[PDB]
């Protein structure tokens, strides 16, 4: 395969074919990121440094940028940043090590190898959390 | 594409076409602003200084001015100022930080 990007007009020579058609490039703000896995060992020098990736590696792209996928790179998932108020948080679980934690405060985009964890509570405690708001107020019943 | 603005009369040469027709320019007071995102790295020296914008950047235009969108710039939303009396307020949330 061969990836063609930019302003370019050409003819499909005899034998050639488009895989799915004319496709639009991914354009991303800072609230948006892409999860995308390698299929072969590859190199990509976007900045001055060179990032290498082995054959099964996922990684996360983020920022104000435009991204066109390589032929060696498959796109898995589009991510968005979670807007977290101060004194609000989520429970992420780094599934490579297993360590669930709580990330509270600033806004957070889940990195590579992080997932959301669910915190269940013992029965009746949720009834105490949603119903009884202010026990100085509604302590009557 | 190519953006043509101002008082100008011309013929659409063979091949050329208008995208949506003859469009009217945005005209804005100080109570009005525009939210508009870039699509490519661009430069625009309206004043003496030069503002740069990367590929996904939103920004806000405001004031007594007239604005014609560039081909690299998409317009997202029209904003208005909220008239707030003294001792009245709103709750805004900066979604980049969360505060």
């Amino acid at each position: 395969k061969r990836v063609v990007k930019g302003e370019k007009s050409f003819f499909l020579q005899p034998g050639e074919q488009l895989e799915q058609g004319i496709q639009d490039v991914y354009v991303l703000s800072e609230q948006q990121g892409l999860l995308l896995r390698a299929l072969q060992p590859l190199e990509e020098g976007e900045d001055e440094e060179k990032v290498s990736h082995q054959a099964g590696d996922h990684w996360l792209i983020r920022g104000p940028l435009e991204y066109v996928p390589s032929a060696k790179v498959e796109v898995v998932e589009e991510r968005q940043a979670i807007p977290l108020d101060e004194n609000e948080g989520i429970y992420v679980q780094d599934v490579k090590t297993g360590k669930v934690r709580a990330v509270i405060g600033s806004t957070y985009m889940l990195t590579q190898d992080e997932v959301l964890w669910e915190k269940e509570l013992p029965p009746g405690v949720e009834e105490l959390l949603n119903k009884g708001q202010d026990p100085l107020a509604d302590r009557g019943e």
